[PDB]
Parts: C-alpha cells; sequence; structure tokens
C-alpha cells in the first residue's frame, strides 16, 4: 500500500476500544452510540478499500440506526449502483472493527486485490441522531488518513444517499440516474410525479407521520418542488427533529406496524387517509380509521398488491404485458390472501424468498418488472434494462400512448437503488388517484386471513435451520412434521417457524380462516417450538 499513509491511519485511530465484539450484518453495525467510534473509523477504512477495488467508484456511507431509539446509531456501506454492500464484504468490516488499534488495513490490500492507482471516493450523510456530528468527524478522520476524496452530504434520508451514490456512478452512462444532489432528488421525483399524474386528481388529505426523524423536513422540502393541480395535500405530523428524544417515540412506521394502532398523539379523523415513515424514511405504511372507528392497517404487503395491480393494468393497456415478465416477490410472512389475490385475481407470479431485503431485491431483479415489499413497509419496483427499452421504444397503436407515458414516468418516480418511503408514498397516491379508490376500496380488494406473530425465546436458536424460503425446518428433527400436522387441523391453516436474525428468539407466524383458529394454531406451534428448544 503506502508507508506514510499507514502511519497516518495508525496515528489518527484518537478513539476508544471500547471490550465488546462486533459483527456487521443485515443492518450493518448497529448498537448504542457510545460503542461506535472505532467501528465508524473502521468503516472509513473499509469504504476506502471498497472504492479502490471497484476502480475508484463512489461508495456511500449512511449514518443511521433507522427505527431504533435515539441512544442508538448505525453505519452502512452503499455500493456503486446504490445497493447495500455486497454480502462477501461484510466480514472485512467485521475484521477491521475488532482488530485492535495498530496497519491491518495493509493486510487487506494484499488479500483483496486492490489497485493503488485510483483514489478512493466516498459520499456520506446522516439522519437526525445526536451522535451523528461526532460520528461523521470520526469518518472524516479515517478518510483523511487514507487520502480519499469525500463529500459530506450532511442531513439526508437513507434513500437520498443511495440515490446520490447511484447518480455519481452512472453519470455519462446510458442509464444516467439524475443530478447527484439533494436538489437533484427532489427535482426528479417532482417531474416524474407531474407526468405520472397527468389528467388525474388525488382526493382528500394525506396525514403523514414522519417519526420525528429526517423524513419530515425532507418531505416538506420535496413538497416545495411538487406540481400544482395534482390534488395532493399532505399534512405533516411528528416532525420534532429538534429533540433527539422524539425520534421514533410512540410514532413511525415501526411502532404502527408492530403495535397495530395509530400513534397515541394522532389527531386524524374518521376516514382520514394516513401514513407513517420510519426514522430514516425507507419504510412506509398506510392506515385509516373505519366508518366505525376501527383502526385499519394497509402495510407493505398491501402496498405490494396495490402496486402490482396498477403496474399489471398499465402494462396491459400499454400493450406490453406479454413482452415483459412481471412479478411480485414476497416472504413467508405475507398474508396467504395477498398471495391468492396476486395469483388468482391479478394473474401474476408470486415468488417467495428468504427474509432480508437482499434476497427480495435479488429475486425481483429476475423479472422485467419486479414488485417487492416486506410487511414492515420497505420495498420498491425493479425495472430491468429490458423493461426500460420496451417502455421507451414501443410505438402506441392507440391513444396505450397514455399508458406508456404513465409507465415511463413511474420508472423515474420509483427509486431503483433502494426502497424509499417518499417515493412509495407518491406511488400509492398516484395509484389511488388513477384507480379512483378510497382507503376503504383499497382494503376491500381482498380480506386478510386472520394471523398471529409470536416471539418465542429459546436457548439456543441456532438449532432452527430452515429451507424453501424459510417455510420449512430441516432442524430440529420432527418439528416441521408437527408444524405440518398442526396446520392441517385448521381451515386455510398456515404456520412456519424460523430463527430471528435480529433478535434472540424463534418467530412463529400462523394464519387461518378465523381469529380463534389462527390464535390456537400459533400457540400450539409456539408450544412445540419451546419444547424443541429445550
Ligand atoms: C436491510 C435488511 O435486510 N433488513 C432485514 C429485513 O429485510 C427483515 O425483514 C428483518 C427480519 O428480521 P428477523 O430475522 O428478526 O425476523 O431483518 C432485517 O431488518
Ligand atoms: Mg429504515
Amino acid at each position: 500500500a503506502s508507508p506514510a499513509v499507514r502511519k497516518a491511519i495508525s496515528d489518527a485511530a484518537q478513539y476508544a476500544k471500547p471490550g465488546k465484539i462486533f459483527q456487521y450484518g443485515t443492518a450493518g453495525f448497529r448498537m448504542k452510540a457510545d460503542l461506535l467510534n472505532t467501528v465508524v473509523y473502521a468503516v472509513g477504512l473499509l469504504a476506502t478499500l471498497r472504492s479502490k477495488k471497484l476502480s475508484g467508484q463512489w461508495i456511500g456511507v449512511m449514518v443511521t440506526a433507522s427505527h431504533n431509539p435515539a441512544e442508538d446509531n448505525g453505519v452502512k456501506l452503499v455500493d456503486p449502483m446504490g445497493e447495500m454492500l455486497e454480502a462477501e464484504w461484510e466480514a472485512y468490516a467485521t475484521k477491521l472493527a475488532n482488530a485492535p488499534l495498530e496497519d491491518v488495513y495493509d493486510e487487506l490490500v494484499k488479500e483483496i486485490d486492490v489497485s493503488m492507482e485510483n483514489p478512493a471516493r466516498v459520499v456520506f450523510a446522516r439522519d437526525t441522531r445526536a451522535s451523528g456530528s461526532r460520528l461523521i468527524g470520526v469518518l472524516s478522520a479515517a478518510l483523511t488518513a487514507t487520502e480519499a476524496e469525500f463529500i459530506d452530504m450532511k442531513f439526508m434520508t437513507t434513500p437520498q444517499l443511495h440515490y446520490v451514490v447511484r447518480c455519481k456512478n452512472t453519470l455519462g452512462t446510458q442509464y444516467e440516474y439524475g443530478e447527484p444532489t439533494e436538489q437533484g432528488y427532489y427535482e426528479k421525483l417532482a417531474a416524474a410525479f407531474k407526468r405520472v399524474m397527468r389528467g388525474v386528481k388525488v382526493k382528500g388529505s394525506l396525514t403523514v407521520d414522519c417519526a420525528n426523524g429526517v423524513g419530515g423536513p425532507k418531505l416538506r422540502e420535496l413538497i416545495k418542488y411538487l406540481p400544482e393541480d395534482t390534488g395532493l395535500d399532505i399534512k405533516i405530523v411528528n416532525d420534532d427533529v429538534i429533540n433527539p428524544d422524539s425520534l421514533n417515540f410512540e410514532c413511525g412506521a415501526d411502532y404502527v406496524k408492530t403495535k397495530q394502532r395509530a400513534p397515541p398523539s394522532s389527531k386524524a379523523s374518521i376516514l382520514d387517509r394516513c401514513a407513517s415513515l420510519d426514522g430514516d424514511a425507507d419504510r412506509i405504511l398506510y392506515y385509516f380509521l373505519d366508518e366505525g372507528n376501527v383502526f385499519r392497517l394497509l402495510d407493505g404487503d398491501r402496498i405490494a398488491t396495490l402496486a402490482a395491480s396498477f403496474i399489471g393494468d398499465l402494462a396491459r393497456s400499454a400493450g406490453i404485458a406479454q413482452k415483459l415478465k412481471i412479478g411480485v416477490v414476497q416472504t413467508a410472512y405475507a398474508n396467504g390472501s395477498s398471495t391468492e389475490y396476486i395469483e388468482k385475481v391479478l394473474k401474476l407470479p408470486s415468488v417467495c424468498t428468504n427474509t432480508g431485503v437482499k434476497h427480495l431485491h435479488h429475486a425481483a431483479m429476475r423479472f422485467d418488472v419486479g414488485v417487492y415489499f416486506e410487511a414492515n413497509g420497505h420495498g420498491t419496483i425493479t425495472f430491468s434494462e429490458n423493461a426500460l427499452k420496451t417502455i421507451k421504444n414501443t410505438e402506441p397503436q392507440s391513444p396505450q400512448q397514455r399508458s406508456l407515458e404513465c409507465l415511463q414516468a413511474l420508472t423515474d418516480l420509483i427509486n431503483q437503488a433502494v426502497g424509499d418511503a417518499i417515493s412509495d408514498m407518491l406511488l400509492v397516491e398516484a395509484i389511488l388517484a388513477h384507480k379512483g379508490w378510497t382507503p376503504k376500496e383499497w382494503l376491500a380488494t381482498y380480506t386478510d386471513l386472520p394471523s398471529r406473530l409470536v416471539r418465542v425465546e429459546v436457548a439456543e436458536r441456532s438449532i432452527f435451520k430452515a429451507y424453501d424460503a424459510e417455510r420449512k425446518l430441516e432442524s430440529p428433527p420432527g418439528l416441521q412434521a408437527k408444524i405440518d400436522s398442526l396446520q392441517s387441523r385448521y381451515n386455510k391453516g398456515r404456520s412456519f417457524a424460523r430463527a430471528s436474525g435480529t433478535e434472540d428468539a424463534v418467530r412463529v407466524y400462523a394464519e387461518a380462516a378465523s381469529r380463534s383458529e389462527a390464535d390456537d394454531l400459533a400457540t400450539r406451534v409456539a408450544n412445540a417450538v419451546r419444547d424443541a428448544g429445550t
């Protein structure tokens, strides 16, 4: 590598230790913010290595703990196309975080064949967290020691940062993603939303809970750029970004999804169309209060079916339904009714994949148009190289033209790099405008099987080894046989159990034709899992 550089890395590394042991995973490095200096430093070094390995391409760093409380923070790497860090590279981060101050960077330059000829290039941003300023200061020191070029994008949503990274590495290519600034992002979405909305009108207000996080001021700033006669009026609530303690506190998409209620502080009336973003605004879900005051959730799987229905219809009327392979990508947690709706009502393939955004993104990129959402409200619609060409180059034999126009627009509206709450929100709004649907008519599209999720503490969960999109247990022996036996005893009975990646428990999900059936099925399986976890 270099000797004078290797002395600057060792010297600047001055920070803690702090003796806990780390692992970069699904969520990158994510912990209490006080444990994090040596780790963010290491990611500075790892961003440098990654940039150089990929011929001095821009690598992103996002500083965020997402839905976690204020005391928490995290750090994530973004690869050139705006994808999360390639899986094989997570271990490199791990080695660098644990490995003691004083150098070891050098050992990886040899191991990963990395060219010194290019300077590393790295963009970063952060959410509203209290530790962000100091953590960025750390990141800067690591990128000064390795003589990397870097740009501080300051405060951004997670999807904005991914946007920038994609833009920077696609400028001058055939598939230019846009202007690599915050301004660029808003401009792209506003112009796409004007096109997608041509001749159609939003009805009623949308009350968006912004989790008191970065998504609130960024949404408000996007609203300045949006066009005029769309009918869209957004009411922003929970934007107390000023107070670090307010982040994700009894509001946000994660609260609303996991607790199955509107935020306590919500002032929405009966029939007000509502949504919640998470803290870093890459998760959204809709909800409304019944004509009879019952809370009604329209989660990621519900956005997935809404999107697929709309995209299905457009591809048809655009005359390209046959040329392009369209699909919905789901996990096992997707309500069986959602799957049934996709396959029997929309006549589209559903692919079930492992839990984890990587796996859903990967499966979606196998369709020309791949809709993938998790229930928690993370997801997007993937457009393939092939999809983009045939939308841009099919000649309309009918005024079809309108539909192609609408579809081209959608490719610009829908964030391709990462699932994006603000993007998804405008998507939903555009769909319900085009379809002329209320929240009530969206909900009425099919009925969810009553379902139950349970968290089952065992010691230890590593004996729970699954396959077939995590819908079957190979280990421990006999448990799947019991689970299969149990589910049969109930009408439309479906249940599966898997180790959590993020928590120390196995999760049981169950659904059946009725509330008491689902509940009892879930409990029997939970009991069976506890016995098997002894
Ligand atoms: C960025 C990413 O890949 N996130 C995944 C998410 O896709 C998955 O739904 C969740 C499942 O959690 P679990 O293993 O505890 O059920 O874990 C992670 O947060
Ligand atoms: Mg998030």
